[PDB]
RNA sequence: ACGAGUGUCGUACCAAG
RNA sequence: CUUGGUAGUACACUACU
């Protein structure tokens, strides 16, 4: 209500205004006090401000536009010389900043492991291996510094011949659970653990070894890195790599048998045999053995390192009987920052057979071979996790790099993979992070690679492999610019509505970066971007990274303090803003934006709950961290500084609770509270920490106060809705819809570039081709306009740091949706935010207070007054991520200014330009297409980049040097690529993130996260086989982490009534069984769906086996629970009582909400950090209330009386407090507030493998470590199985399960129908990859609103909830209530409640509360399982309907080499007048295009009286359109049927009141101006007709009633003003002659034209006077013949029959002599919705052709070049001998065919379009030629003999194959073969012996003849026959 | 030795003799 | 240097849903 008068007192505002010109200060002042409600209009102030700055904006825009003439065309090209200069400068800077060491022995270990081949001779028994190690260590020959101590270690570990009592002692120690019991000169304490015997080791030797070799108790320069550019160092690195290649690439001499193979080999092989072969090769080599041995050894070292001593060491072993590791004494691994010290020892027979990655200490000659000992290695928990998880990462990297590349050798790939996966140091991060940007910029057309390399790039090479990688990067950067010219665009196949073919040609020419070989462009980009994602997180030590981040922030703030004086500049000064240009841009942008939508303020108040309560906003009541400023002494640093500000970090909701309890916040609506807080809170404090990402330099992250949180939330929500950003998307996790937005933009520029050049060069290329039947050609070719495409992928440098915060002041002051008081208070907040202070973390203060020796130039000391305080003022740096949307809006305004610059600049050259630019937080992608003829392209590019940099500097921004590059066909938005219209993404980045990043929450949590990552990768276009690889690796890693491998601790095979992990649900620690399509589309629920589908297939009669899923489910009533296998009963009980019911709680639920129950049953307990909880103010209140006489039961009663507090976490202050206190009882919500370190969660599963962790309590109440449950995994399985055996299974429960897992959600029904009814078709190659969502996804969504809102409405029983539409909640709640009533949930809940109460005698609040909690949780999960977040997919084609989407998706996920066509037997998808219109616009045009004229009417009548469309009968739709008054749109239909009336013709003539625009024929392509132009525009007493061909309008016939030139011109002007749609500008000019009238066109606006009719004298006279004085002149186009017709011309029904005696069309009839009645076309992708009885004509089936989508093209070339699989789809002869009968009914009209025309642009590409064919180009002729080719192709392909196809010897093989196909059940590739055979025998005239087949039963014969038959090479039959053979052999093996 | 680093660190801690 | 005793998180973590 009242404003903030304190705003005009602020020192920040005082500085802001004095920095501005006096008139600008005034205009700002009147801008602040402007009220949009109290003035005449809402734009008076904005219009005034825009007009004030109009002159200066025009001056700047013109000055920047005229700079295209001052360009020179010499931009930044990163060729070899520039790269070399940058490399030299970088070397100089690095040698300055580092201490370069040229010694080879100063290398750090590249891999902290030395390996040797396992000995086939020695045994694998632990004691024998220990004896061997001892004896070999004792016999060391030679002398060194530690040889004596090593031999003493050998002495003190021998046991002699006392092994039996040794193993007895060890076994007894293990059985009982410390005293050293000496065996033989060895004080054994445990298995493989020994006590240091001072009698066997010298004192000096022991002390020296323990202090120097291991550094145990032994306790300024520059970092010492190796010489990366030295010749000797690079040669040594090459020798190391070559030695590793030589030794590790030898075969293991084993048999690969592991979990991954035995579980997923069939799937991976049936998706790609190559991938299976690659895995089989990898598993046989020494690389996999080495990595597995190292991982197992590391696991053993971590396991045994718990209870050590100060003189004890351990001998950890592994599966390799030649590799041992000594675990030297250290701290307990499960402690804080605990390290482990070890030393690898290898015993090998012969020297140089040792893996030395720079870690070997020395190899010595012992008895019977050599012994090799590595150096001591000290590692922490995090790097140990990476070491353990390395095998999966290595396998994934190998299969990503080798996938589909015959020109890359596996050994080199595996060398790189092993040296990159086991590297746990920053040395490789410092190269992987910059290499991406460096190589991408280097390949670019224009970029700053030289500058980036020279003054930013800094390799950090402490290892030899780092030197190798640096050399590889140098070579790749040298070669990128000289190989950029090897990419070529693909031939574009566009059809004026879609681009069928687009992208980069698959030319494998580009040289591989890391490998010897050649790669394609996509593979090259993968190799560039893939190495970024191997890097580990949390490698930064806080001790150094914290001071690094502090140095960065403090240095930037010091620079801003002492170097930036002026804020507003006009010469693009860095970190300055052009004031007037900014003001004008804000005016224009706000005025444009506030015009599209009207209720903008209403949307702000509604979508952000500004009028609601504080407790209803998720961002204010979450579990995140906040900041508290105050005194926390109770909860050396304090008594050091008198200005030290105390602080603590708490949770968001806890701070909200504290604020509510202390009356700081009230129950007023949130916006009022925030508005008061804008003036109440005047000091803002922020604290920073390290994010811990994988980049070489970490990023600072700032935590703020809750008051700052509310106040910034207000501003961000005000500015967010003005942006064009989707409000359901994440800034942190950008949605995949951008990948489609990029594609749409690329298509738009592609169409613009294709059309504009053609339009401007038609006459030039015509003059050229006329001379082709010489220098004139060169002159014409130089005189034409050429095309250009540019895309500037840029990122802004210091988006949050180096920005002018003063521009947001103007942005707020110009916002008209805000009252003067609101602007006052928001500006007061902005001023106070400019005065925020950064509090240094106390860890940093401790680090800096232990210095003593002072830093030479300590900036922190200088601006903390020698650490007098810990607070630093930060003025111009708005903190990272606090102002995303406002900065995005300002960036969009800047880009609008840049677009204006480019548009004016190009109009200065009389060209055409089209610019689109996407603006995210700071990432940029601007696409520019320019067509002109004035200057060269290089000058255009130079000017574009110069003005781009200037525009960014204009608004205080600054583009990065590292991330800004320009390209001709590579668009790069946020982690997404668009390769010339074809979308592209690096799918491997998700697989690597799934393999590396693991939260270790539990088995299902990790498995679900990894499967979700695999699903996302599939959605990003991952090949199916590699997705199976990732899924298998996820399974194997999850099973290895929790000891689930067969024979381990928690293996559940022997505890469940199953036989394999396959038959066990993943919810109970099984493996997932589902085709990849279900995984991609649903995720984590595909197992249940697949099990139900398998149940249906197993237990459905054969009569309904091929029907829909609903039809087979209808038979579930006939099912019996008795005749079910125990496994199926087990899984059905699981589904009934754990998915659809809450019979067993995974954990104690008392205190839980409805949304905190997962899909898991056995959730292991996690860390409950007691220390973290004591920091919470509300936790003390919870403790006090718990320790009360009757406090808790009263709270339980209050919750029971208001059950809505379970779903809704609180909606008011009192209710929110009670709900928080209640939730503190969850025993799992306390885990979410605790510290869950992935390191200790990792070590938990290895250290404590038998500790009970699972908190399982059965069916509905039937000193210790921090992590402790009640039962172990084995006990959990046993108890759960016992409990499940106590329930009963009835057929009604099965019906309920099938009704509420499949039948409820339409998406589940659709997926089941696709899985059951799928028919696989012709193989095709991926050439037109395109993004697409699933169309009409509103109709397949069962619950429209969010599950949380639905449950809130259900709890309140109110459909009209605060934030949702009541109309949809009506249906949502009725669905939820129907679910509740049908499953018998509420009444059963009351049954147990009453039964328990009666048993106990009195009411028990706890049991009822638990029951209600289970009820709400089950309802919430049911609603949640309905929504399937199907985001955009990357499909081989474009999808128009749901069935098309499903078919494309299923065909894209069955093979890696090619994608197939999928057809469905029935309708998988199982305003009414609109359906009728679509029904007839299809069938009419279908008959005209594809049906002969003779049979057209008969086919139409058959469809009308027998077919049905979209489950509606066609007859009903025709009756509907008859009743409607829009029948005049279907005049040809009514005439052909006979239902036309004279009233219809009167109405048709009555459509002359508004000029009746009728297109007598459809243009072949109207945008490219192709097709016979036959147009008629008529009004009352006037009509015209236009005829032309593509470019030239032949003649126009005009009929009028009064032949006077004035009336002629007026009538022509009226007619041309109609919505004819014809451009009249693309048409070429025509010669003008006296005495004739010519069609003329004018340009008036920039893109608006006016067409009139004039005379030769008039046009000449006006041209000759206008040419004298841009230049808009009268251009004639077509001559007109004026005629006089006074007649009524009343169209009568009697005339139509006579007129149409020769036209048999169904979509066009001669309503007059020169005018036609037409039916609007409809796309044939929807043609599948029809369903009816088959139409058998001869041998073909029209109804199947109605379904065969691949044959619905109207292009002659596509049909003639098809495959015979389409005919196998069509054919249903049932006893025919000739094919000519069927071909008669097909059409014989001319059909379109393809032509190519080169496009003149810097990316050279050729487009292929459609054009009208000649007389012989008909559908029937294409059919005949296709048959004549493909029948012979198949016959030779399947000859299986020499005599011929018809020879009986071949007929025997055909009989065998058809018998195999028929006896064995039908497969996914069996019908096509047998129908192809039928077609070919029809062709050979031996159809009598196709229905005469029989059997030739032993499967040995079947196996033999299938295996031995040859496979064809040239025909497309190769792949399909291979698939058929593989499937049939697999199935007969299953037999 | 190893991790980190052009920021002084980790490189287990305490008590007894 | 010998003996005894002690040790569960990096107490860690944002804005954007
Ligand atoms: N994890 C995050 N936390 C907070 N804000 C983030 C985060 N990730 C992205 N952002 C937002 O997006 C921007 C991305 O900036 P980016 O990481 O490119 O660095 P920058 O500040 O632009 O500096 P430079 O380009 O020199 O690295 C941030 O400034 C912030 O607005
Ligand atoms: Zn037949």
């Amino acid at each position: 209500k009242t404003g903030c008068p304190e705003f005009w007192k602020h020192p920040i505002y005082k500085e802001f205004k004095m920095s501005m010109p006096v008139p600008e200060r005034r205009l700002f002042e009147e801008s602040v006090k402007f009220n949009a409600y109290e003035s005449e209009r809402w734009n008076t102030n904005l219009v005034k401000i825009r007009e004030y700055t109009k002159k200066d904006y025009s001056e700047h825009i013109s000055k920047s536009a005229k700079n295209i003439f001052l360009a020179s065309g010499f931009y930044k090209q990163p060729n070899k010389n520039e790269i070399s200069e940058g490399w030299t400068l970088m070397v100089e800077r690095v040698q300055d900043q580092r201490e370069i060491s040229k010694s080879l022995h100063d290398q750090k270990p590249s891999i902290h492991f030395i390996w040797g081949a396992h000995n086939p001779g020695n045994s694998n028994n632990a004691t024998f291996k220990l004896i061997l190690l001892s004896k070999s260590l004792q016999s060391i020959k030679g002398i060194s510094t530690y040889t004596e101590a090593f031999k003493s270690l050998g002495k003190m570990m021998d046991i002699g011949d006392k092994a039996i009592e040794y193993e007895e002692f060890c076994m007894s120690l293990k059985s009982k659970a410390l005293e050293p019991k000496q065996i033989n000169n060895a004080l054994v304490l445990w298995e493989q653990q020994f006590m240091i015997n001072n009698d066997l080791i010298d004192k000096s030797e022991k002390l020296k070894l323990f202090k120097n070799f291991c550094g145990i108790g032994k306790h300024v320069s520059k970092p010492k890195i190796l010489d990366f550019d030295d010749a000797n160092m690079y040669l040594a690195s090459l020798t190391m790599m070559e030695q590793s290649k030589k030794i590790l690439s030898k075969s293991n001499g084993l048999k690969p048998d592991n979990f991954i193979l035995n579980e997923f080999g069939s799937r991976i092989k049936d998706a790609n045999k190559e991938t299976y072969d690659n895995m089989h090769k990898i598993f046989e080599t020494g690389y996999w053995q080495c990595i597995s041995d190292f991982s197992t050894l590391m696991k053993n070292i971590l396991s045994v390192s718990q209870y050590n001593r100060h003189n004890t060491f351990r001998i950890a072993m592994c599966a390799n009987n030649n590799v041992f590791a000594i675990v030297f004494p250290s701290a307990d691994i499960k402690t804080k920052k605990a390290t482990v010290v070890y030393s690898i020892i290898v015993l090998h027979k012969e020297e140089e057979n040792i893996f030395n990655p720079g870690c070997l200490h020395g190899t010595f000659k012992c008895m019977n071979g050599y012994i090799s000992i590595s150096r001591a290695i000290r590692l922490d928990k995090e790097r140990c996790q990476r070491i353990v998880s390395s095998p999966g990462l290595f396998l994934t990297t190998c299969l990503l790099f080798k996938h589909d590349n015959p020109t890359l050798v596996m050994s080199d790939i595996m060398n790189f993979s092993i040296y990159t996966s086991l590297s746990i140091t920053k040395s490789v991060l410092s190269l992987t992070e910059p290499a991406r940007y460096m190589i991408m910029n280097s390949l670019a057309i224009s970029s700053n690679v030289k500058d980036y390399i020279a003054e930013k790039f800094s390799p950090y090479t402490k290892t030899l492999f780092s030197v190798y990688m640096t050399r590889l990067i140098k070579n790749a950067c040298f070669d990128a610019y000289d190989q950029r010219q090897r990419v070529q665009l693909r031939d574009i196949y566009l059809s004026d509505y879609d681009i069928t073919q687009k992208g980069i040609k698959d030319n494998r020419e580009l040289t591989s970066i890391w490998f010897p070989g050649s790669v394609t462009l996509k593979e090259y980009l993968t190799q560039i971007y893939l190495p970024f994602y191997f890097n580990a997180k949390g490698l930064h030590e806080k001790h150094h990274v914290m001071v690094d981040l502090a140095k960065t922030i403090l240095e930037i703030e010091c620079e801003q303090r002492e170097n930036i004086k002026e804020i507003w500049s006009t010469n693009c000064t860095k970190q300055t803003v052009n004031l007037k240009i900014l003001i004008h841009s804000l005016c224009k942008n706000l005025l444009a934006d506030t015009s599209r939508h009207n209720h903008l303020r209403n949307r702000i108040e509604n979508r952000n709950n500004f009028r609601r309560s504080i407790t209803t906003i998720s961002t204010f009541t979450s579990s995140k961290s906040c900041l508290k400023i105050g005194d926390f002494r109770k909860e050396m640093l304090r008594n050091a500084m008198p200005n030290y500000t105390d602080y603590i970090s708490t949770k968001v909701f806890d701070r909200l609770y504290e604020l509510l309890d202390k009356k700081v916040l009230t129950d007023k609506p949130v916006i009022e509270q925030i508005m008061d807080m804008m003036i109440d809170h005047k000091k803002f404090y922020f604290t920073f920490f390290n994010k811990g990402q994988k980049t070489s330099k970490d990023r600072e992250i700032f935590v703020g106060e809750y008051e700052a949180k509310m106040c910034m939330y207000a501003v961000e929500r005000i500015a967010k809705e003005r942006c064009k950003l989707n409000p359901d998307e994440m800034i942190s996790e950008p949605g995949d819809g951008k990948l489609k937005v990029l594609e749409q933009k690329s298509e738009q520029e592609i169409r613009f570039l294709v059309e504009t050049t053609r339009q401007k060069n038609r006459e030039i290329d015509e003059a050229i081709e006329a001379l082709a039947t010489l220098g004139k050609i060169e002159k014409l070719s130089l005189g034409k306009a050429k095309g250009l495409k540019m895309e500037i992928n840029a990122d802004m440098s210091k988006w949050s740091a180096q920005d002018v915060f003063y521009k947001y002041f103007w942005l707020i002051a110009l916002d008209p949706i805000l009252y003067p008081q609101e602007k006052e208070r928001i500006l007061y907040f902005m001023c106070n935010y400019m005065d925020k202070e950064l509090i240094l973390p106390d860890e940093l203060l401790f680090n800096l207070l232990d210095q003593k020796v002072a830093y030479q130039n300590d900036i922190i000391a200088t601006m903390t007054n020698q650490l007098n305080s810990n607070t630093v003022l930060i003025k111009r740096n708005w903190l990272q991520g606090n102002f995303n949307y406002t900065s995005s809006y300002v960036h969009s305004c800047a880009m609008s200014v840049y677009k204006e610059i480019l548009k004016e600049a190009i109009t200065l050259l009389d060209g055409s330009i089209l610019v689109n630019s996407l603006v995210h937080s700071d990432d940029n992608q601007t696409s520019i297409t320019i067509v002109q003829d004035k200057m060269e392209n290089d000058k255009i590019i130079d000017f574009a980049m110069k003005e781009f940099e200037r525009a960014c500097l204009t608004f205080g921004c600054q583009a990065n040097m590292k991330k800004t590059y320009v390209t001709n066909c590579i668009k790069e938005f946020v982690s997404l690529f668009n390769l010339y219209g074809e979308p592209f993404s690096i799918y491997g980045r998700f697989l690597l993130t799934s393999v590396g990043d693991c939260a270790y929450i539990g088995p299902y949590e990790d498995l679900a996260s990894r499967i979700s990552s695999a699903q996302t990768a599939i959605k990003h276009g991952c090949p199916p086989s590699l997705a199976w690889v990732s899924i298998a690796i996820s399974h194997w890693m999850t099973s290895l982490t929790y000891n689930m491998l067969p024979g381990q601790s928690n293996d559940p095979i022997d505890y469940f009534p199953a036989e394999n992990r396959k038959d066990i649900p993943i919810e109970l620690n099984g493996v997932l069984d589902a085709p990849l399509s279900m995984i991609s589309t649903v995720g984590l629920e595909s197992g249940n769906l697949y099990f139900l589908i398998k149940l249906l297939s197993k237990y459905t009669p054969v009569m309904q086996k091929r029907e829909s899923v609903v039809n087979q489910i209808a038979e579930v009533k006939n099912w019996k629970v008795e005749d079910l296998t125990d496994n199926e009963i087990f899984r059905l009980k699981i589904l009934r009582y754990l998915v659809l019911d809450a019979e067993m709680d995974p954990s104690d639920i008392m205190g839980e909400t409805s949304d905190m129950r997962g899909r898991s049953i056995l959730t292991p307990r996690k860390f409950t950090t007691a220390g973290s909880l004591r920091k919470l103010y509300s936790f003390s209140k919870y403790q006090d209330r718990l320790s009360s006489p009757g406090g808790m039961v009263e709270l339980f009663t209050y919750l029971l009386e208001k059950p809505e507090l379970l779903v809704t976490k609180g909606e008011d202050m009192k209710d929110y407090m009670e709900s928080v206190i209640f939730r503190y009882n969850s025993k799992r919500f306390k885990e979410s507030l605790s510290i869950q370190n992935p390191a200790q969660l990792f070590i938990e599963q290895i250290l404590f493998s038998h500790k009970p962790v699972i908190d399982f309590s059965g069916i509905r109440d039937k000193k210790e470590p921090d992590i402790l449950g009640k039962v172990t995994f084995t006990e959990a399985y046993r108890l759960l199985m016992r409990d499940l055996s106590s329930l009963e299974l009835t057929n009604d429960d099965i019906q309920v399960i099938y009704s509420y897992i499949i039948l409820n959600d339409p998406m589940m029904i659709t997926i089941a129908n696709t899985h059951i009814l799928s028919i696989y078709g012709s193989p095709q190659r991926r050439m037109g990859m395109s993004c697409s969502t699933m169309p009409e996804f509103r109709n397949l969504k069962l619950i429209h609103h969010s599950p949380a809102l639905v449950l809130r409405a259900y709890s309140k029983n109110n459909p009209d909830i605060q934030g949702a539409d009541p109309t949809e909640m009506a249906r949502d709640l009725v669905h939820l209530k129907e679910f509740v009533e049908n499953t018998n949930l509420e009444e059963k809940m009351k049954v147990r409640i009453a039964m328990n109460e009666a048993e106990k005698g009195q009411r028990d609040i706890v049991f009822e509360l638990k029951e209600m909690t289970r009820f709400y949780q089950v309802c919430y999960e049911y609603v949640k399982s309905t929504e399937h977040k199907i985001k955009v997919f990357i499909l081989p084609a474009k999808s128009y309907t749901t069935t098309d989407f499903c078919s494309l998706m299923q065909g894209n996920l069955i093979k890696d080499k090619e994608w197939y066509t999928v057809h469905y037997l029935k309708q998988i998808l199982s305003s009414e007048q609109n359906i009728a219109f679509e029904c007839f616009k299809l069938i009419t045009h279908f008959a005209d295009s594809f049906i002969d004229s003779l049979s057209r009417s008969a086919f139409l009548q058959l469809i009308i009286d027998e077919f049905s469309y979209k489950d509606v009968k066609v007859s009903k739709l025709y009756d509907i359109i008859k009743n409607g008054y829009n029948r005049t749109d279907f005049i040809p239909l009514l005439f052909r049927t006979g239902d036309l009336r004279q009233a219809d013709l009167d109405k048709y003539d009555a459509m002359k009141s508004h000029e009746r625009v009728t297109w007598n024929d459809w243009q072949t392509s109207r945008h490219l101006d192709m097709g016979s132009i036959n147009l008629t525009i008529t009004g009352y007493n006037r009509s015209i007709t236009i005829i032309g061909e593509d470019n030239k309008l032949t003649y126009a016939e005009l009929c009028l009633t009064r032949k006077t030139p004035e009336n002629i011109t007026i009538s022509g002007r009226k007619l041309l003003g109609s919505r004819h749609g014809l451009k009249f500008e693309n048409m070429s000019k025509i010669q003008t002659y006296p005495g004739n009238y010519y069609i003329t066109y004018r340009k008036k606006d920039r893109h608006q034209f006016v067409y009139q009719i004039h005379s030769h004298e008039s046009i000449t006279r006006r041209n000759e006077e206008h040419m004298a004085i841009i230049y808009n002149e009268i251009t004639p186009v077509c001559v007109v013949n004026v005629a006089e017709v006074d007649g009524d011309q009343r169209i009568l029904i009697r005339s139509l029959d006579y007129l149409n005696n020769d036209i048999f069309s169904l979509s066009r009839i001669k309503v007059g002599l020169d005018e036609f009645a037409t039916i609007k076309k409809a796309h044939f992708s929807k043609m599948v919705s029809f369903e009816g009885p088959p139409i058998k004509t001869g041998l073909l089936d029209l109804t199947e052709l109605m379904k065969s989508q691949d044959l619905l093209n109207l292009n002659y070339d596509n049909i003639r070049n098809s495959n015979l699989i389409s005919f196998s789809k069509l054919i249903c002869c049932e006893g025919s001998d000739n094919i000519n009968d069927g071909l008669e009914f097909l059409s014989d009209d001319p059909m379109n065919f393809t032509e190519g025309e080169a496009i003149h642009s810097t990316p050279i590409f050729n487009i292929y379009y459609s054009k009208r064919g000649e007389r012989h180009m008909t559908y029937r002729n294409a059919i005949k030629l296709l048959i004549e080719r493909e029948t012979k192709i198949f016959e030779e392909a399947f000859t299986f003999s020499e005599n011929g196809f018809i020879s009986p010897e071949n007929l025997g093989c055909l009989e065998a194959v058809v018998s195999l196909i028929k006896l064995l059940k039908t497969n996914e590739w069996s019908t096509v073969i047998d129908k192809c055979i039928h077609i070919c025998l029809i062709k050979n005239g031996m159809d009598h012996m196709y229905h005469s087949f029989d059997v030739p039963i032993n499967w040995v014969m079947f196996r033999e003849f299938i295996n031995s038959l040859p496979g064809t090479d040239i025909p497309p039959w190769n792949v399909m026959t291979e698939n058929f053979k593989k499937k049939c052999i697999a199935l007969i093996n299953s037999k």
